[PDB]
């Protein structure tokens, strides 16, 4: 909608006061100068077509910890702790997915480093939605079930690291400088000196509610969840976020990579698709058990098929 910045030092300070210092919102953070229309852009979930997840007796009848990081359960999967930068697209839906299919190619797919192309997914699945006007996580995985994607070595994400700071530590351009339409769906690799490689799942499925999220994350590794972003979420800097103030900005897809307890507050460690500048080194914590902003509502995962 408006060119109205989303963060006001009244707003942030009211939010900070409301949240009961459980999580520090921040005014002069990395999103301070953000536009209503920009922030809505970032949240690209629009619109089950996947079968619901069946736990084997022993999956369901097992003892999940009360902390868990995928990075640490899988020290040898470099894909996990890497943080993506969707950029100035409503591409989170695709970026969220590819990030986890990369990770699952390691956790199960017997391929250490392979970054699945959010490029490929974001352009070529017209089933999923309309590139950078947003799409459906469910579909993303159904396409990796049906069609399959190429790696980011083949169709590297076509939008650079842009920043939402004046001065940037990691010396990025501003995101207020760009705004990107769906890219050309290509059928060979960007470089022609590189061959195409199909990567697919032999089964995608869907998840629901606190528990299923923890079993699925544990056994099979990070996967893709969405929640409703509220203005307040933009100012987030530390601690376990929960919606206290601000208008709804759309549905935003993120990679669930952990859970844990902080001074008696249940949380989900999550990998946010906006740079490593935003939140806590690119990640955020969100309240868990409340299904806060509906995080525990819709979850999308799959088992990467090991090639040849
Ligand atoms: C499919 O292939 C093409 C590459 O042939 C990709 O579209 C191209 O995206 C590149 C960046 O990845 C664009 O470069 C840009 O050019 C404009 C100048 O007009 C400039 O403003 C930007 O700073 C940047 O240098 C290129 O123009 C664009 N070309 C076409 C034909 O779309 C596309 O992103 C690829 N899709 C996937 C899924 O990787
Ligand atoms: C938010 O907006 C303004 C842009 O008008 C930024 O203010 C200037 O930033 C430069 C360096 O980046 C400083 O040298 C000046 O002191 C600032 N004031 C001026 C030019 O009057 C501000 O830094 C922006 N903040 C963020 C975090 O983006």
């Amino acid at each position: 909608a408006e060119d109205a910045p989303v963060l006001s030092k009244a707003f942030v300070d009211r939010v900070n006061r409301l949240n009961r210092g459980i999580w520090k919102a921040k005014y002069d953070g990395v999103m301070q100068n953000i536009t209503l229309r920009e922030a809505k852009r970032l949240n690209g979930v629009i619109k089950s077509i996947l079968p619901k997840r069946r736990f084997t007796e022993e999956e369901a009848c097992a003892p999940l910890p009360s902390s868990f990081d995928s990075a640490e359960a899988w020290p040898n999967c470099p894909t996990i702790p890497q943080i993506a930068d969707q950029s100035a697209c409503g591409s989170c839906w695709a970026v969220a997915a590819a990030s986890a299919m990369s990770d699952r190619f390691c956790t199960m797919g017997g391929v250490q480093d392979v970054h699945i192309s959010a490029g490929d997914l974001l352009a070529c699945c017209s089933d999923c939605g309309d590139g950078c006007n947003g799409g459906d996580p469910d579909r993303a995985w159904a396409y990796f079930s049906s069609t399959g994607l190429v790696s980011d070595y083949c169709q590297p994400y076509p939008f650079p690291h842009c920043s939402h700071h004046s001065k940037s530590k990691n010396g990025y351009p501003p995101c207020s400088q760009f705004n990107f339409d769906t890219p050309k769906c290509n059928y060979t690799c960007d470089d022609p000196c590189i061959p195409v490689v199909n990567y697919r799942s032999w089964t995608s499925y869907a998840l629901q509610g606190e528990d299923d999220y923890m079993r699925e994350l544990f056994f099979r590794g990070p996967f893709e969840v969405a929640f409703d972003v509220y203005e307040d979420f933009i100012a987030y800097n530390s601690g376990v976020y929960h919606h206290v103030s601000g208008q709804y900005l759309g549905g935003h897809a993120v990679r669930l990579v952990g859970w844990g307890t902080s001074n008696g507050v249940p949380y989900w460690k999550i990998a946010n698709s906006w740079n490593t500048e935003w939140g806590m080194d690119g990640y955020f914590l969100i309240r868990r058990g409340s299904s806060e902003c509906g995080i525990e509502d819709g979850g999308s995962a799959g088992i990467p098929l090991a090639p040849n």
